[PDB]
Parts: C-alpha cells; structure tokens; sequence
C-alpha cells in the first residue's frame, strides 16, 4: 500500500476515470507523463472549461522541483497577462492527497510529435519560420530584466501547439530553470542542445538557449537532431565536424578544455585522438543548392536558394562559440529570414 491505496510504487496518482475532486474537477483521461508525475484532462466545473492537470509525484525532490517552477510561472505569467509572449498558462495550484497540481490551459501536440508525423522528414521551411518567429519573441520576454529566466531544457518536446489545425505555440516545463545571478547549477540543458560553455564547465547566461534554439530549428526542418551525442566526448566531437575547433581565447579559459582538446606547442589547440574539423558543412546538412534535406523540397515552392542562404545565415549566429557575441533576441528577430 502507498499512500493510503492513492499511489503507486512509482510515487505517482493511479488515475481513475470520472472521480471527482475538491466539489469542482471531474478527471476524464490521462494525456501525457514524464519524470513529473502526469498530466490529465479535467473538467473545471467552476469555471465552465477543460484544463490540463500536472500531478507532481509525491516526493519531496520531485515536489520542491515543481514549487520552484510554480514561482516562476507566476512571475511570468504576471507580466503577459494577454497572453501574447508564448509561454504556458498556470492558472492556479493545490495540494491533493499529498500531491501538488498544477493547472494550465490545455495544449495539443508537441513538436517531437509532428516530426514523427512527418516520418522523420522534416517541416516545411515555412513552418519553420514560424515556429522560429514564435520562439525568439518568448527568448525576448525571459530576458526582460525583472524575469532574466534561462529555461535550460529546450528541447523539440517542451514546445507545444495551441491546437491542432494551427501553428501557434507554447513553451511548457520550468523544472529546471533558473534566473541569472541567481544560477546555481553547473550540470544542465539535455546533452543534444547542450552549449559549449556549459559542455567546457565555464561561466553562462541567457545565451545557452539561443544555442538549443538554433540547434532545435535544423532539426525541425531535417527531421533529426544536428548533434546526437552519446555522451559528452561524442557531443563535443559532432559540434567539432561541423563548426570547427573552437577559439583559443575560449578554451584558454575553460576548466574542462582537456576534457576534449589538447594544446600544441604553437599555442594552437588541436582534438584529443570524425569527419575533419568543419568539414561536415551546415551548407550541405540543409541542402542549401541541392533540393533541401535529402533533395526532397527540389520542385517544390517556399524553398529556394536565396531563402536557404538566409536561414543558414540565422543558424550560423545562433550557433557562435562566443556567448558574448551569439545573435541575441532582439537582433535575431530584425534578421530578413522574417517577413514584413
Ligand atoms: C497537452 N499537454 C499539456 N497541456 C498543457 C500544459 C502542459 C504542461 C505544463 N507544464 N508541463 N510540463 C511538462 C510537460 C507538460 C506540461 N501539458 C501535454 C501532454 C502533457
């Protein structure tokens, strides 16, 4: 028995349909989980509107995870209250049979979810573009000086649709979000969106987004993560092939630099005994002159050459190895891969 019969052996509520909770939420279906908890569909009787209901497990790591997300939430959910800057919102909390809940709007599906959709193809450059547009207006917002939140786990999952038929999003999961100056953690961000200076156990801000952002697009429109490490080494050594060996004046300055790298005499840095430095060219990953991913978009509208040059050209910023001079928000949306 766990939990008076409520639990499971994996701290989690067992959902029973139809049950009904606090004179106000009938719970109709689990729609998705995670290392959370759950989250159901319910209707909120009060309120006259289905919701999304996020049960966090009962366990105090687990719990304190989900307070700290809880207070994020409400500051930025404060300072948009028309909704208008792409970020989820909670509309209140309670504490249920031991479990903390979280209530949100309802969302549909997430964006690793079109691309299975796809086949693993790709979304259309198009679509692309609007999803890009989307989610440098939310980078905007967290950088505003009274947020200066770093989400830390972007990722093609933790973005959302509004509804099915349409391409508006959300971003969901401040679990494990901080707030500059008040950074705390030096192990983060899922290892395929990983930042070099966090790989290199140096000093990071708002930055390590941009970089799981530009990361996050190619995929979008390829169908497959750009850098799929197995592990840190291999992670480093797929960023290496495709943009080359980084500044000396950054691994002069990193703890974790032998991790990767070794010094020659010269002063030049070299690769720890791939493809030779910067010869898998992003050029040829999107197909720039050659039909796009796989040369499937040859023939087809919203795919040109001159369209490819301009997304590249966005990507190549969002991908610098200096966090002082990557495309910061403000620039990357004033950048002509967006339309008037
Ligand atoms: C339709 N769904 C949804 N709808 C609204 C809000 C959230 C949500 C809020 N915060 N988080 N955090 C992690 C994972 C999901 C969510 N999920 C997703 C299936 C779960």
């Amino acid at each position: 028995v766990y939990n008076d019969g409520y639990d499971d052996d994996n701290y989690d509520y067992i959902v029973k349909n139809g049950e009904k909770w606090m004179d106000r939420y009938e719970i109709d279906s689990l729609i998705g989980k995670g290392s959370f908890g759950q989250v159901v569909k319910a209707y909120d009787r009060v309120e006259q509107e289905w919701v999304a209901i996020k049960i966090i497990k009962n366990k105090k790591a687990f719990l304190n995870q989900a307070q700290i997300e809880v207070r994020l939430l409400e500051l930025m959910n404060k300072h948009d209250t028309e909704m208008k800057y792409y970020i989820v919102h909670l509309k209140r909390h309670f504490m249920f049979r031991n479990h903390l809940c979280l209530v949100f709007e309802m969302l549909s599906y997430n964006l690793y979810d079109l691309l299975r959709n796809t086949n693993f193809r790709g979304v259309s450059l198009n679509l692309t573009r609007k999803f890009a547009q989307q989610m440098c207006t939310a980078l905007l917002f967290l950088a505003t000086p009274e947020l200066s939140i770093i989400h830390c786990d972007l990722k093609p999952e933790n973005i959302l649709l509004c509804n099915p038929k349409r391409s508006a999003i959300k971003i969901v999961d401040f679990g494990s979000s901080c707030q500059l100056g008040q950074r705390i953690y030096q192990y983060i961000q899922s290892r395929f969106y990983r930042s070099p200076e966090v790989l290199l156990g140096m000093p990071y801000d708002l930055a390590i987004d941009m970089w799981s952002l530009g990361c996050i697009l190619v995929e979008m429109h390829t169908g497959e993560p750009l850098f799929s490490g197995a592990n840190e080494v291999d992670q480093m050594n797929k960023i290496v092939e495709v943009l080359g060996i980084p500044p000396a004046h950054i691994l002069d300055q990193a703890p974790k630099a032998r991790k990767f790298f070794e010094k020659l005499p010269d002063g030049t840095w070299n690769l720890k005994k791939y493809k030779p430095p910067g010869t898998r060219k992003l050029h040829n990953i999107l197909g720039v002159e050659t039909g796009g991913p796989g040369g499937r978009r040859a023939g087809e509208s919203g795919h040109t050459v001159a369209d490819y040059l301009k997304f590249k050209d966005l990507i190549l910023r969002m991908l610098d190895y200096d966090p002082k001079t990557r495309i910061q928000p403000y620039y990357a949306l004033q950048h002509s891969f967006f339309k008037k």
